[PDB]
This record gives structure tokens, sequence and C-alpha cells, in this order.
């Protein structure tokens, strides 16, 4: 088991030097059209980075780069996008991802200020009465309705495509305390939020990748997507012991640099599968618990 390795590392306390084997064995793969001078602007981090092979084009002539990655998960059978924090030039682009890969949810995980500074551009409508027109990519994006929890939000979005003006619904995922470069308050919390977004059908073959991002794209998210991965993996099966943690951060590393950016986020993944087995393994009354734990009101 997972848990026995987690109690190994544990009483050992080797998380970092565990994490520091991660990072050895992690793939390195080109990223030059992320280091072409055009594209300067785009890149948040001079230090994160799509890998060209991995990386989503946007559908435009001029520049299709975008600072994203698809992860695609070919034994879950599970894809996201992830992404760093739009820039303020770049709104236009990530909706146009949005738009083009046909995703149904959009999972934050930052807020845009952290730490006394811009983590990321405001690039949805805090309000009904105020859309967000991108004429760059010549969508419309409107807050559609918005339900407040005491650490996430979730809002219902319309975004139209004022060319053909198609409309979708777009629903967001946000969470509001999960420190840049840290943990979330508790596995409870976490598996409370990771569990609404799977319930709202966003994860779910018939749509596009969600789209996950925190302020890089690679701590917060590779977190968020790692656990949630290896429960779809032990759900296949309904066997934790056929899932090894490591190993599934080290496929997901071969589509995005740097995921998972802290030993202690390494650390915060076992405890989150670790807890999400007993709901995969059929106990679905620990679901309830985590949202009484989580404190969600
Ligand atoms: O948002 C996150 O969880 C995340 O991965 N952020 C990262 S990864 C990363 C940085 C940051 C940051 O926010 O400043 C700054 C450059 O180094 C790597």
């Amino acid at each position: 088991e997972m848990e026995k390795e987690f109690e190994q590392i544990d009483k050992s306390g080797s998380w970092a030097a565990i994490y520091q084997d991660i990072r050895h064995e992690a793939s390195d793969f080109p990223c030059r059209v992320a280091k072409l001078p055009k594209n300067k602007n785009r890149n948040r981090y001079r230090d994160v980075s799509p890998f060209d092979h991995s990386r989503i084009k946007l559908h435009q002539e001029d520049n299709d780069y975008i600072n994203a990655s698809l992860i695609k998960m070919e034994e879950a059978q599970r894809s996201y996008i992830l992404t760093q924090g739009p820039l303020p030039n770049t709104c236009g682009h990530f909706w146009e991802m949005v738009w083009e890969q046909k995703s149904r949810g959009v999972v934050m995980l930052n807020r845009v200020m952290e730490k006394g500074s811009l983590k990321c551009a405001q690039y949805w409508p805090q309000k009904e009465e105020k859309e967000m027109i991108f004429e760059d990519t010549n969508l419309k994006l409107t807050l559609i309705s918005e339900d407040i929890k005491t650490y996430y939000t979730v809002r219902q979005l319309e975004l139209e495509n004022l060319t053909t003006q198609e409309t979708r619904e777009i629903l967001h995922f946000h969470y509001t305390t999960w420190p840049d470069f840290g943990v979330p308050e508790s596995p409870a919390s976490f598996l409370n939020f990771l569990f609404k977004v799977r319930e709202s059908g966003s994860l779910s073959p018939e749509h596009g990748p969600v789209v996950v991002h925190c302020s890089a794209g690679i701590g917060r998210s590779g977190t968020f997507c790692l656990a949630d991965t290896c429960l779809l993996l032990m759900d296949k099966r309904k066997d934790p012991s056929s899932v090894d943690i490591k190993k599934v951060l080290l496929d997901m590393r071969k589509f995005r640099m740097g995921l998972i950016q802290t030993a202690d986020q390494l650390r915060f993944s076992y405890l989150a599968v670790i807890e999400g087995a007993k709901f995969i393994m059929g106990d679905s009354s620990v679901q309830d618990q985590w949202k009484e734990l989580s404190h969600e009101d």
C-alpha cells in the first residue's frame, strides 16, 4: 500500500529526498516555442513553460501560443489542461483556449492577489451587469450566478463566440484558501472541493478537458490533478494497491514540467488519495463527513 509507503516515509522522515528524486527523474523536453522572442509577454514566469510536444495551440493564424499543456492520462482515461494564471494580455487567449478545446469546467486554485502580489488577471466578470468582451479573440463572457462558500465559490459563466453567436456554459470552481506553495487546510476540504468538481459533470469525457490553473499551472494544479487521477485509476479496478503515486506524478510530468512544487504538497497528495480511497472503495458516507469537516457554509 501507498499507506505503508507513507508511513515508511514519515518515520524515516524523507519526504524531501523522495521529492528530490521525483524532481531528478522527471522528463525534460524542449520548450522552443515558449522561448521564442515573440512569446515573452505571454509567459508569467521565465522558468515555467509548456513543452512543445504537449502545449495547447490556439486556432489563430497570428500567434497560436499560450502557456498551457494537455496532460493526457492514457491509463486513467482523463485529460486536463494545465495553465498559468492568465496575464492581462492573454485573458482573450485563455477563453479562446476554453472555446476551442470545448471545456465545460475551469478549476482555479489561487487568488488574484497572493503574498502581496498579483498572481493572476481578473479574467472573469465579478458581476452580472458588467460582462467582459475580449475583442482580440472575439468572445464575450457573463457571470450568470455564483455560489459562495467559506473556502470556495462556484460560478456559472456564459461564454459566447461572438462570431457565430454560439454560447456555452462554463462552470468555474474557485478554491480561495489554498496558499501559494502550500497545502489545503485539510484532506477533507480538498476532497470536498474535488468531489464538487466531479459531481458537476465537468470531468466527464463528453466535454473537452477541464482547465486547471493556479498562478504558474504547476504546484497547486499538479497536486489537484495527481489526487484526482490516482482516485480514478483506483476506481476502474477497485484496487488501491495497484496505484503507484510517485509513478503517476512522473507520467504527468511527461506533459508539463514541475507538477507539484514542494515535498509537503507531495505528502499532501498521499493524504488526499489515502482518505479518498475510502469513498472509491464503497463507503460513500465519508463524502458527507468531508463536507461537515470542511465547514463549507
Ligand atoms: O500557483 C502555484 O501553485 C504555483 O505552482 N506557482 C509557482 S511555481 C513557480 C513559481 C510560482 C508562483 O506562484 O510564484 C514562481 C517561479 O518558480 C516556479
